[PDB]
């Protein structure tokens, strides 16, 4: 790999704006998964055999 | 690897703005997972065999 | 690895602004996991076999 | 590794501003985990076999 | 490793500003873990076999 | 390792400002762990086999 | 290790400002752990086999 | 180790300012641990097998 | 070890300013530990097998 | 005016999130007006004869 | 005016989050006005004859 | 005016979070006005004849 | 004016968090005005004829 | 004016947290005004004819 | 004026935390005004005809 | 004026924490004014005709 | 004036903590004014015609 | 004036803690004024016509 006077972006999350407004919110949960929010993941290299790189709201049995 | 006068970004999260407003919020949980917020993860290299790199609201049995 | 007069960012979280406002909040929990906040994780290299790099609101049995 | 007149950032969290306001908050917990706050973790290198690098609100049995 | 006239940051948390305001807060806990505050961890190198590097609000049995 | 006219920061926490204001706060605890405050940990190298480097609000049985 | 005309910081916590104000605070505790304050830990090297480097609000049985 | 005309800081805590104000505070304790104050620990090298380096609000049985 | 015209700080706590003001404070204790004050510990080298280097508010049975 | 158990908002600006990023910016000005930023004005009542209530980037001769 | 058990907001600015990033910025000014920032003004009542209530980047001759 | 068991906010600015980052900034000024920062003004009542209530970056001749 | 068991805020600025970072900054000024910082003004009542209540970066001739 | 069991805030600035970091800063000034810092002003009542209540970076001729 | 069992704050500045860090700073001044620091002013009542209540970095000719 | 069982604060500055760190600072001054520090002023009543109540870095000719 | 079982604070400065650290500082002054330190002024009543109540770094000609 | 079972503070400065550390300091002065230290002034009543109540670093011609 060789860069000469260059600009690069590799695996980047940028420039996110969010506004949320709720009056009444209720969550009832048993042994599962619930995600209500802002989530950002940036990765360059993930290596493995049976791996999991990024997971949001995941149930494994 | 060789960089000569270059600019790079590898595995970066930047520039996130969030506003939230709730009047009434209730959460009832049994042995699962609940995530309600702002989460940011930035990684360059993750290596393994059966690993988990990034997880938000995850249940494993 | 060789850098000559370069600028790099590897595994970085930066520039996060958050405003939150709640009037009434209630959380009831049994032996699970609940996360309601701001979380930021930045890593360059994680190595292993069956490891877990980043986890927010995780239940393992 | 060789740097000549360069600037780098590796595994860095910087520039985080947060404002929170709550009128009434109640938390009832049994032997699980609850996290409501600001958390920042920055690491360069973590090595192992079955290790856990970063965890927020985690239950292991 | 060789640096000649360079500037680096490796495993650093810097520039965090937080304001919080609560009118009524109540926490009832049994033998689990609750964290409500500001937490910052910066590490350069952690090595082991089945170790835990950073943990906030963690229950191990 | 050799540095010639360089500036480095390795495992550093710096520049943290916090303001908190509460009117009524109550904590009831049984043999678990509760943390409500400002915590900062900076480490360069931690080595071991099954060690724990940094822990805030941790229960081990 | 050799430094020639360099400046370094390794395992340092510096520049922390905090203001807190509470009107009524009550803590009831049984044989667990509660921490409500400002805590700062800076270490360069910790070595062992099954040691614990830094712990705040920790219960071990 | 050899330094020639260099400046270093290794395992240092410096520059901490805190202001606290409480109107009514009450603590009831049974044989656990409670810490409400300012605590600063700076160490360069800690070596052992199953030792504990820094602990604040810790219960061991 | 050899220093030629250098300046170093190893295991140092310096520059701490604190102001506290309480109107009514009450502490009731049974055979545990309570610490409410300013504590500063600076050490360079601690060696042992199962020793404890620094402890504030610690209960051992 | 009479309100009995009601909720009102009169002249309010709330919930604004903005992210901006510029590489090169140049402004050359002679005696006029230039505004490049975030501006928010909230007013309930303004009274007069030839008044000006809200103005952004205004030239009057 | 009479309120009985009501909640009101009159002339309020709240919940604003902003992130900005510039690489090179240059401003050249002669006797005019330039504003590049975050500005928030909240007023309830302004009274007069030829007054000016709120002005940002204004030139009057 | 009569309030019975009510909550009001009149002329209030609250909940503002900002992060800024610039690499090179230059300002050249002759007898005008330049403002680059965070400004917040909250007023309840301003009365007059030809007055100016709030002004940011204003030139009057 | 009569309040019976009420809570009010009139002319208040509260909850502001800011982080700024600049590498090179230069200001050249002739007899004008330049403001680069954080400014907060809170007033309840200002009365006059041709007065000026709040001004930031103002030139009057 | 009559308050019976009420809580009020009139002309108050509270809860401000700021972190700033600059590498090189230069200011050249001729007989004008430059302000680069944190400024907070809180007033309840200002009365006059042609007075100036609050001014930051002001030039009057 | 009559208060019966009430709590008030009138013209108060409280809860301000600031951290600043500069590597090189230079100021050259001719007969103007420069202010670079933390300034807090709290007043209840100021009365006059052509008076000036609060001024920071002000030039009058 | 009559208070019966009340608590008031009128013209008060309280709860200010500041940390500053500079490596090289130089100030060159001719007959103007320069202020670089922490300044706090609290006043209840100031009366006059053409008086000046609070001034920091002021030049009058 | 009549107080019956009340607590008041009028014109008070309290609770200020500051830490400063400089490596090289140089001041060159001609017949102006320079102030670099901590200054606190608390006054209850100042009366006059053309008086000056509080001044820090002031030049009058 | 009549107080019955009350507690008051009028014109008081209390609770100030400061730590300073300088390596090299140089001051060159011609017939102006320079102040580098800790200064505290508390006054209850000052009366006059063209008097000066409190002054730190003041030049009058």
């Amino acid at each position: 790999v060789l860069y000469v006077g260059s600009k690069t972006k590799e695996g980047v999350v940028h420039g996110v704006a969010t506004v949320a407004e709720k009056t009444k919110e209720q969550v009832t949960n048993v042994g599962g998964a619930v995600v209500t929010g802002v989530t950002a993941v940036a990765q360059k290299t993930v290596e493995g055999a049976g791996s999991i790189a990024a997971a949001t709201g995941f149930v494994k049995k």
